[PDB]
């Protein structure tokens, strides 16, 4: 039995920006009130976790990162009442406290408890579970799941089927739920709907199943990698376009292509200029366009407000606008019921000692989602 | 006796930016097939027609501006079905054509045959129906309200209560649907919700009479100039605020009075500046800001996308969202039943050859609306 004590386990620790993660030995602190230790058995590789490393997405070092996972609760703090030992759980990089004015409102999920708007790399209380060389280490959106062991506060965790396969349902802890939920939760396609998905790696991906569970007529994916087309059109794109195969910009192509311009348009990139051009090519009276990507920090985009007075809809949204700990375990049930697939996501599965493969695999390209296994 | 002929009448023509409308006879020809010529009874106002005198809104000239009005059918064209001569008319500055995609959209108002986007200033066929000193004269938004005389195509006018008093009706042709609008049908204000409107003109005051109807708890009038507030309360401000008190940033005084963001803004001025105060004043996870100022020409603003990524929504429309032909009859109708009121709205009444005094008490911020009477 390890309840009550110190875990020495192996994680992945990121001591600097631009480097590899290093695998080595961190100390775990047991669970205090209200807080919930798990061992981790899955965690998805998603383009937020190498924003850390890119210095793109900003929270302090050195941290262990990872916040797309499932696992099993080793133990739990005195007074949590949602979660047991031996029980399946998904970590929320989004908490769901229940008590603030975002939690209490039917449209929000944005939980103002979250460490994402002006990350402090801590626990609830200000406080690390973690140690490493004798060093403190931060968590990151209250998750770290780079790691054999971790522990979350009590808003950041939900139960979930026991039947669940781990090494799947991981993805809806952020890049499934986030692409699905945008489409049919944020932007509300409609039925007959013609829909532009700007980039196709696994959020995009999930927004294209989202727009075909909706029913859109017309999928429209744009890449600058043709190599993600297939897969694209397997899911649910009608046509693929890449701006790089045009002479005028790829607004102008969508509109000539639509028409007059799309009813929805998502970008799923991280881009300053193809938000704007996410937003130009939605029809100008009545298009809806939303923003998924995470932008460089602190950086401004430049607009003409004109594209706004028309009558277009701008919006973006943190986790596909799902209340994180209420979706969460629905997510799963729809999954077990064949509601929707995953596998079309994973593309890589390699141990968890092999993270930095995975992170190559990532940047050159060639994968979707690689899964690692503790 | 004047069907099929030439009228000579008197005429606000601007002959170039930055100088005073020059009042003088123009010519006015019949109309052609599916156009109508109208007899002006009442012209209001409107910033817009100030900010062709400025540059601000760029259209051709010389120009007979003035697009906020009502009047009396002269005489209709070959195939002309929707007017007749002797009835009560409006002139529609967003046309409702019926045919394009956004007029049989549920949602769009903003039709294809419009004159905004890029104006040309000339009737749907792209000739002029004005001439003044032998030399021919541009259209404003196919209407051109500030001449005792104006002609406009079909799809540009709407039919109204043979009994409506036109001094005061004239209104809904802009200012007051546009205001109205934008609070109950584009932003879709609820009953409880905190409201902040800045710029408390005659557009602003529409868009709190919008708000207390929707049943907002909460209305907080924003403007430079103290003088508004008094009348801002009248129709339904529960509050006002004036930036220069203060030495911190709008944005954040109206954070903290909203505990945390307020879930409905306007920007009703025509700011790049007030455009991004208001997105940010708005709750971060489920707040919306309408933008319904007219922006400096050719200008971008610069803002964090951010703002939006945490689940802000911005928008804007013109003309209060309204199908323009199917709902200024209605809304005449409603004003006739006692359902909203104009007379708050109009500060002064002046004939018609008093036009540059009506635009000097505009510009020293002494009006709301000046009525212009033929
Ligand atoms: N809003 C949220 O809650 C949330 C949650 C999930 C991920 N994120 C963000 O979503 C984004 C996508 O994540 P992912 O894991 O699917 O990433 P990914 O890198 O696998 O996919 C991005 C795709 O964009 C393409 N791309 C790059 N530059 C492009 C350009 N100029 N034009 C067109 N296509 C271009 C790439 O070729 C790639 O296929 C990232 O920015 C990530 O940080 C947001
Ligand atoms: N979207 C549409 O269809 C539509 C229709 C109506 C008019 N317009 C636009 O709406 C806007 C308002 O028109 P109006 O006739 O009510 O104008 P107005 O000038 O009477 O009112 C604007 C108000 O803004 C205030 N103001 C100016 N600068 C300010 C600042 N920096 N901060 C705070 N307050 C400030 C002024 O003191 C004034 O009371 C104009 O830009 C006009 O062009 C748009």
């Amino acid at each position: 039995s390890t309840a009550g004590k110190v875990i020495k386990c192996k994680a992945a620790v990121l001591w600097e920006e631009k480097k590899p993660f290093s695998i080595e030995e961190v100390e775990v602190a047991p669970p205090k009130a209200h807080e919930v230790r798990i061992k981790m058995v899955a965690t998805g590789i998603c383009r937020s976790d190498d924003h850390v490393v890119s210095g793109t997405l900003v929270t302090p070092l050195p941290v262990i990162a990872g916040h797309e996972a499932a696992g099993i609760v080793e133990s739990i703090g005195e007074g949590v009442t949602t979660v047991r030992p031996g029980d399946k759980v998904i970590p929320l990089f989004t908490p769901q406290c229940g008590k603030c004015r975002v939690c209490k409102h039917p449209e929000g999920n944005f939980c103002l408890k979250n460490d994402l708007s002006m990350p402090r790399g801590t626990m609830q209380d200000g406080t690390s579970r973690f140690t490493c060389r004798g060093k403190p280490i931060h968590h990151f959106l209250g998750t770290s799941t780079f790691s054999q062991y971790t522990v979350v506060d009590e808003i950041s965790v939900a139960k979930i089927d026991a039947a669940s396969p781990l090494e799947k349902v991981c993805l809806i802890g952020c890049g499934f739920s986030t692409g699905y939920g945008s489409a049919v939760k944020v932007a509300k396609v409609t039925q007959g709907s013609t829909c532009a998905v700007f980039g196709l790696g696994g959020v995009g991906l999930s927004v294209i199943m989202g727009c075909k569970a909706a029913g859109a007529a017309r999928i429209i994916g744009v890449d600058i990698n043709k190599d993600k087309f297939a897969k694209a059109k397997e899911v649910g794109a009608t046509e693929c376009v890449n701006p790089q195969d045009y002479k005028k910009p790829i607004q102008e192509v969508l509109t000539e292509m639509s028409n007059g311009g799309v009813d929805f348009s998502f970008e799923v990139i991280g881009r300053l200029d193809t938000m704007v051009t996410a937003l130009s090519c939605c029809q100008e009276a009545y298009g809806v366009s939303v923003i998924v990507g995470v932008p460089p920090d602190s950086q401004n985009l430049s607009m003409n407000p004109m594209l706004l007075l028309s009558g277009r809809t701008w919006k973006g949204a943190i986790f596909g606008g799902f209340k994180s700990k209420d979706s969460v375990p629905k997510l799963v049930a729809d999954f077990m019921a064949k509601k929707f697939a995953l596998d079309p996501l994973i593309t890589h599965v390699l141990p968890f000692e092999k993270i930095n493969e995975g992170f190559d695999l990532l940047r050159s390209g060639e994968s979707i989602r690689t899964i690692l296994t503790f």
